[PDB]
């Protein structure tokens, strides 16, 4: 699979426990294909609530999330963690269900340094042997000189850096995941892009990067300012818990966030109904 | 009518000699550079671009009467007189608008860390003093009470963040906004902005008006290419200390380019085979 | 119950290629802290142990062997934080269960949490453990968690003393830790009821001096080993911390092992600016 | 030539509605820092006075008010640093000839400048004056800067104790003066020569004995003055410190006028807030 597109940073629910809700989870993964009409899944990013996971949860969630949807979606993992041998082992049984490619959050907490960063990326692949999507100039070099490593998701929202980056690499994916800056993410030559917002807002997310790429400027950023209502207000509320109860206006059982994170709170309630009323979410 | 100064800008360049004393003729040369050469709209007088910040106050209406002198009547004027001493301001200011400049701009307040009430009477201070349209350079919430104002028009925008920016445009849809990152002016175009002001626009003003042309005109993929040739001349001018090697570029066409003003230091000709070779490259 | 105050080495892990923890190392690791450097406990499981690194079945090995290495009177703190609150609540329990004296957590990290959601999550922990909790913000939140009578202080990590003090003065019944070895000598004066380092595990003489003779008012002489202790500090942490102050301990003859992946071993190029390091501190 | 250690009130400035210096209440505000508060000196035309709000001439205007306002006695540094490097020349050789013990030049702000630009701005201004200058950046280049003759020492405003402690060690014969109000027993314990400060206009006599006790040891009763202290500049800072520092001193008789604008005058919704900390603290 070519992996250009646009994907669902997939939201897991949980019960009051912390626990798993697969059923739940089953459906906030079909709704991103068939309601969003999204391309693919990102699965156990952080808007997956991924690292307040234990790894079986991890798992589980691979498991789930490729069994709801059909042959053709594309599927990418997130199998990023401060463990290393939990990384190998999440990045193993992903290709082993046969996502498409791993990807890999930096390794963060500590400061290492760019040689215990590049071999933390060098070390997934040759245990896995499957494609990698990563998270300065010279150093982005050395990175995609490997052959297996095909892209980068570029979360920094510095539109001078995208555009180096771009120019430099031309034959490289580059899926940006910033969901409020799509437009100009999108005339910045990005292949793609991963958001969270996309499991309630991807029709309205294809919009934009296809009238961008058509030359529809004014018409695609119209759409990012309804877009960007959407997400100022979710961010207000509590991303997560709060595009959970977006979901769960659809009659889907999207449950509650991981502790400790807190569910969403009620005084948002009418705040939110307007929202959905205004945008049909 | 909050739209009238639409358009690209130079933020003028001012050549120096040796004691930092303004070279008049240079200046008259970088100011008819811009317009004649470059094709631009206007001239941003004394900003940060111009070394503002290190001239005394009759060198900052040195400056503002030179580049008034050099240029048309039809060619758009924004005097940037902002300074931490307001009295110096307003005086700048009265200045300025005595001489005909279109309106004022002014920096924010720096160094000291004022509150939003100190900035923004700042703001109101220059503008009752003067009586010019003024742009101003903070949330929302704070945008919206500036902007209340019925002579504050507009906002020279540097922040590099495209969701305020966003933001900005759908809540000020009558008001200047004017972008001055000349890295990322095919994002902003395509984000509402109806102009820029940029030091770069000084050797680069003709790239720089097809790259906003093109992008309005939904000619997308040209507009961005023209950015990547744009970007490698950012880049390296930056890397080889921006002021002086702009006027490095403009002291190739002829122009009596002078030197920075102390403590900014002279073009280092450790440079210079890279400088000629990006000249040579971009037809500069 | 034992008095919390005094001087802990933090724990130091050595692992084999695997990223597996060599249980015979980590005896010797802690029995140098004791026994050498003369700490009055250890704070097991917190960044210097590699913790963040490690899955929830070595965290609960490492706080086992550290138990069993150390006598009775020996000072116990594990440090149970997670992004998980399950395993946190589960390593909290376990840890209790060993008879450590208090559980730290460190504040929930990469996701940008509201502090109503910390306030929770450390007292979750509480209620599940129904053990004395050190934390790691305003004046008026620190309130909020100092009310708690089972968060019962704090290990102070932040550079900044006029914070400090202003937490000092205003919880003068609560057990401040200092976390920062290179400004030990300030906090002391500043009147922390103890500190938290890794560089102790290799200069804890030296920095029980600086504590007692800084409260004695012998300030001159503390700050001069406070010099002394920089020097040790500026070099190791300009070598890879973690992997060189394990390099000092296996100069012992302690089997410190390696770092776990994807911190890198020890440079070799290192080694003679190490061995003058060790020379002139006598380490 | 004087020696430079000790205590020096950071000059703050009285104005009038235009923003003109009020020269009598600057000579009040000259003299309550040398008489009442018993500092050592007066730092000059820094930050606290309001310098970056001035024209040349009224900083001229400051420098020679505060000179006449004083006996042989006190120390004098003249801050002259601006962006203008003419102007900063200019205001060099003035202080000079009127006889201030050294002239200091923030570090050029603003623009990203090079440190090559900042040190041969440093050089500039020493060359065309022959004073001595106190500068306000690693250790190699402090090692660059404090190699020339005429650089005597820094004031040290950034919070960092273990970079002072490395500044300290590296060059024992410098002069350090400290810029924390807030944190003078620590920087003291550190081994600063002395401090400038804005607060020591009202709280010099404090300051003093903060800095004499904790030099003699006496450390727990110098930390119980910072409490103190730290109360005072907590809420200062809280009501607009300049003004504020200011208010505290109309209180005494003195005509302390206004801020310049764009700085506003103290908000009188603090007054009850003020009034009480003035009480508590006899101020
Ligand atoms: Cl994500
Ligand atoms: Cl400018
Ligand atoms: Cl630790
Ligand atoms: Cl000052």
């Amino acid at each position: 699979k070519d992996l250009k597109g646009l994907y669902a940073a997939l939201l897991v629910p949980f019960d009051e426990n912390g626990q798993v809700n697969e059923q739940g989870l089953k459906q906030i993964a079909q709704n991103a294909i068939e309601t969003e009409e999204l391309d693919g899944l990102y699965v156990n990013g952080s808007s997956g609530e991924n690292f307040l996971l234990n790894t079986e949860q991890k798992k589980q969630v691979f498991k789930v999330a490729k069994e709801a949807v059909g042959d053709k979606v594309k599927l990418i993992a997130q199998v990023g963690s401060l463990d290393l041998n939990e990384a190998i082992e999440l990045g193993k049984y992903a290709t082993e269900l046969g996502y498409d490619a791993l990807s890999a959050v930096t390794p963060f907490y500590y400061p290492f340094t760019f040689e215990e960063i590049r071999d933390y990326y060098f070390d997934i692949i040759e245990a896995t042997q499957n494609n990698m999507i990563i998270y300065s100039i010279e150093q982005f070099s050395e990175l995609f000189n490997h052959e297996k490593i095909v892209g980068v998701k570029y979360t920094a929202p510095n539109f001078f850096l995208l555009e180096r980056i771009r120019k430099a690499f031309p034959d490289k994916l580059i899926l940006s995941g910033f969901d409020e800056m799509l437009v100009q993410a999108t005339i910045s030559g990005v292949d793609g892009a991963i958001g969270s917002t996309y499991n309630v807002n991807g029709r309205r997310a294809r919009k934009i990067f296809d009238l961008a790429r058509q030359g529809q400027i004014q018409e695609a950023y119209q759409l990012q300012h309804d877009s960007n209502d959407i997400i100022e207000t979710v961010l207000s509320m509590g991303i997560y818990p709060t595009l959970k109860e977006i979901l769960r206006h659809r009659g889907i059982d999207a449950g509650l966030p991981k502790r400790p994170f807190k569910p969403f709170n009620e005084a948002h309630r009418q705040t939110l109904d307007q929202l959905i009323a205004k945008y049909d979410l």
